[PDB]
C-alpha cells in the first residue's frame, strides 16, 4: 500500500526498457531469441518476457528459494490448457559474482541476445573479482549486437544525500539508506544498507558507473546509453503508447517520498561488439 506507486513504476520502467531493446534485437535476429535474466528473483519479469515472445530464458539467482519459486511462476503460466506459446526456460541457482554460469548451462556453448540484470549488479561490487565475474557471466555470452541491460543505484546521487545527511543514515519514511562509513568511497567494497519499508534484505555496494563502464569493456561491451530514472521517465513518457501503460499499471504520480526513492537508480545498456 505505502509503496504502491513505486512498485508499479519499476515494472513499467522494466517493461519499457525490455520492450525497447527487444525491438532492437528483432531488427537483427527476429528468431531463436535467447535471454539471460541475472538475479531473476522470484520471477515477475516472466510475464514481461512472455509479452515480448522470447524463445528461451535462463533465470538465475543466488537464493535457491527465489529460483525454485520463480520456476513455479513459469510452470503456472506454462500449464494453462491454452494455446499461448511460452519461452523455453532454464533455472540455475548460482552466485554469479563468485561462479561461472557457463559451467551450469544445459548448453555450455549457449549464446544470448539479451542479458537483463535488474537491481542486481550493485551486489557484485563487494570486490573486483566478484564485480568482474558478474560482468563476465552477463556479457561474455552475448553474441555480437546483443545487449547488456539493467538498473543500479546512481552513486552520484547516493553520496550526495549521504554528504548532506548529518549521520551515516539518510532517507525518508518509505526508505532508509545506512552507510557503514561516510566519506570513504572505495571503488569496491563500499558497503551500505538499503532498507525499504520492511526489514533490510542484504547489504548493497556502491557502483560508480564510469567504473562499471570500464570493466565492461573487458568483455567488448560499448555503452548504448545510461540514464537516471528521472531522465528515462521524461523521455519514454513522450511516447503516448507508454504513457497509457503507466496509467494502466497505475504507477506514475506517487508521494514525494516515493518519487525521492526513484531517481536514486539509473537504467543502463551495453552492446557487444565484434
Ligand atoms: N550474486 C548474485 N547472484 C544472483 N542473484 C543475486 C546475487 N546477489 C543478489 N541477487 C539477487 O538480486 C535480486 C534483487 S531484486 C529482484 C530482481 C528481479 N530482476 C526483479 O525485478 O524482480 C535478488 O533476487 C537477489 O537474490
Amino acid at each position: 500500500s505505502r509503496i504502491f506507486y513505486l512498485r508499479n513504476f519499476n515494472n513499467w520502467m522494466k517493461s519499457v526498457l525490455i520492450g525497447e531493446f527487444l525491438e532492437k534485437v528483432r531488427q537483427k535476429k527476429k528468431r531463436d531469441i535467447t535471454v539471460l535474466d541475472l538475479g531473476c528473483g522470484k520471477g515477475g519479469d516472466l510475464l514481461k518476457w512472455k509479452k515480448g515472445r522470447i524463445n528461451k530464458l535462463v533465470c538465475t539467482d543466488i537464493a535457491d528459494v527465489s529460483v525454485k519459486q520463480c520456476q513455479q511462476r513459469y510452470e503456472d503460466m506454462k500449464n494453462r490448457r491454452d494455446s499461448e506459446y511460452i519461452f523455453s526456460a532454464e533455472f540455475i541457482t548460482a552466485d554469479s559474482s563468485k561462479e561461472l554460469l557457463i559451467d551450469k548451462f544445459r548448453d555450455p556453448q549457449m549464446c544470448f541476445d539479451i542479458c537483463s540484470c535488474q537491481f542486481v549488479c550493485h551486489y557484485s561490487f563487494e570486490s573486483y573479482e566478484q564485480a568482474d565475474m558478474m560482468l563476465r557471466n552477463a556479457c561474455e555470452r552475448l553474441s555480437p549486437g546483443g545487449y547488456f541491460i539493467g538498473t543500479t543505484p546512481n552513486s552520484f546521487e547516493l553520496i550526495r544525500r549521504l554528504e548532506a545527511s548529518e549521520t551515516e543514515s539518510f532517507g525518508n519514511e518509505i526508505y532508509t539508506v545506512k552507510f557503514q562509513k561516510k566519506g570513504d568511497y572505495p571503488l569496491f567494497g563500499c558497503k551500505y544498507d538499503f532498507n525499504l519499508e520492511g526489514v533490510v534484505d542484504v547489504p548493497e555496494f556502491l557502483v560508480y558507473f564510469p567504473l562499471l563502464n570500464e570493466m565492461a569493456k573487458k568483455y567488448n561491451m560499448k555503452l548504448v546509453y545510461k540514464k537516471t530514472f528521472l531522465e528515462f521517465y521524461e523521455e519514454k513518457i513522450k511516447n503516448n503508447e507508454n504513457k497509457m501503460l503507466l496509467k494502466r499499471m497505475q504507477g506514475g504520480s506517487g508521494s514525494k517520498s516515493e518519487w525521492e526513492a526513484t531517481s536514486i537508480y539509473l537504467v543502463f545498456a551495453f552492446e557487444k561488439q565484434q
